[PDB]
């Protein structure tokens, strides 16, 4: 596949395109590509597969050359695809956007390979503190006031637990899902201004006052009576976000892309939700992790135009308002951010000012997955040992960086 010579805009003559992503981010992807298939020729053949397996899909496609025309992948496991030549080279298709400065950066960077192209972003998945306002109340806790450090997150959430009823808990820790830790507690520590890689992203930086003091609050939920929801400990990341959802757990870090459905169950009657950016271990410090999806055309596509016309689409701002903002969902282009909200519900304004403020990061890693989000990695065993049992952070630390460098 290569994007020579197609046309600025992409072409729109009918062709059927094939596009994969991943369940976590299924309403949106729905929604988009509902919106382009109702106002395109071209037909958009939507694959939802589950997050745990998007790696050996890719992986086995690429070989048997079966790739999708547009393949979405999490942005922390974009970098090592486009470094293995998953995706078509299309720098200058990208280049030519002329609202290119107002798109979502650390999407387009996830896909950058000294400085060759890959990607834009797809769909937007930041991290937010979500809370129960219902739990709250009952709690003895001002409903409206989300934790503002770390010590207030792990305060408000012994609060709640001090309930002592069947079925609730403070808060609840995705034990067994490395993306949705690194998602949920790597904000904390950008809060802070510290880093958990270093300059040149070979190592990992993970032994800081600022992950120590994250681990510390987990670790001292862990050891409250109902601190963290049963089911913590063996959480894949298949049902991370159920526990909240069903009402039991008091305040936890959540994706906004899950918080249209709480705010439907709300609507319906259900228990009122909170939302406020996410704290460091220093008071009044907030980050978020920018994360979601990526996109680019694979090297297997026959329809390299027509899939173009697509990511073409998709950057407008009006596309983005249309499937986006008119959605509830959170977009991918600041100038939608600032100027599609402006009656929108608050928590969805709260949720785009941690992306407008720009203290969020997207870490970039070729070996981001077997560090991090895989079972078993190095990074799962390092907060497995200090939330429920005894760790060496320096040693534990050691052991991500020594796959992060691994040659
Ligand atoms: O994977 C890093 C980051 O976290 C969010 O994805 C989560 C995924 O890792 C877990 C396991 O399913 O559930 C998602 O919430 C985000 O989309 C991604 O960039």
């Amino acid at each position: 596949a290569t994007a020579e010579g197609i046309p600025a805009k992409g072409t729109d003559d009918g062709t059927e395109i094939t596009l994969w992503t991943r369940s976590p981010l299924e309403r949106q992807a729905k929604n988009v590509v509902e919106a382009y298939n109702k106002s395109h020729k071209n037909q958009v053949k939507l694959e939802i597969i589950p997050n745990d397996d998007m790696e050996g899909k890719v992986g086995g496609a690429s070989q048997t050359d079966s790739l999708p025309d547009i393949l979405a992948g999490d942005v922390v496991r974009i970098p090592y695809w486009a470094s293995e030549g998953i995706f078509t080279d299309i720098t200058k298709q990208i280049d030519g956007l002329d609202n290119k400065a107002d798109l979502q950066q650390g999407h387009i960077e996830a896909g950058t390979v000294d400085g060759a192209e890959y990607t834009l972003p797809f769909i937007t998945d930041v991290s937010v503190m979500v809370w129960n306002k219902n739990l709250y109340k009952e709690a003895g806790l001002d409903p409206e006031q989300g934790p503002k450090s770390i010590d207030q997150f792990v305060e408000q959430a012994k609060k709640v637990a001090a309930l002592n009823k069947d079925g609730v808990a403070g808060s609840y820790l995705a034990g067994q899902s490395g993306g949705a830790l690194v998602f949920d507690l790597f904000p904390s520590v950008w809060a802070d201004g510290e880093s958990v890689m270093n300059k040149d992203g070979s190592e990992a930086t993970l032994d800081n006052d600022s992950m120590k003091g994250v681990l510390d609050a987990y670790k001292e939920l862990a050891n409250t009576t109902n601190g963290l929801g049963a089911g913590s400990k063996e959480e894949t990341g298949a049902t991370w976000t159920a526990p909240f959802a069903n009402g039991k757990i008091g305040v936890m870090p959540y994706p906004n892309t899950s918080t249209t459905a709480l705010f439907d169950a709300e609507k319906d009657g259900g228990f009122e939700v909170g939302v406020a950016p996410i704290p460091g271990t220093k008071e009044g410090k907030t980050s978020t992790f920018l994360g979601g999806d990526a996109m680019g055309i694979s090297k297997d596509s026959k329809h390299v135009a027509q899939a173009w016309n697509f990511l073409y689409w998709l950057m407008q701002s009006d596309a983005q308002k249309e499937v986006f903002a008119d959605q509830g969902d959170t977009a991918s282009n600041i100038q939608t951010l600032k100027t599609a909200y402006k009656d929108a519900d608050p928590r969805i304004q709260t949720i785009n000012s941690v992306i407008i403020d720009g203290n969020g990061q997207t870490p970039k890693s070729p070996a981001f997955n077997e560090a991090f989000n895989a079972a078993g990695s190095p990074w799962q065993l390092l907060v497995q040992n200090a939330v429920w049992g005894s760790g060496d952070l320096k040693a534990d630390n050691k052991a991500v960086t020594d796959v992060l460098s691994a040659q």
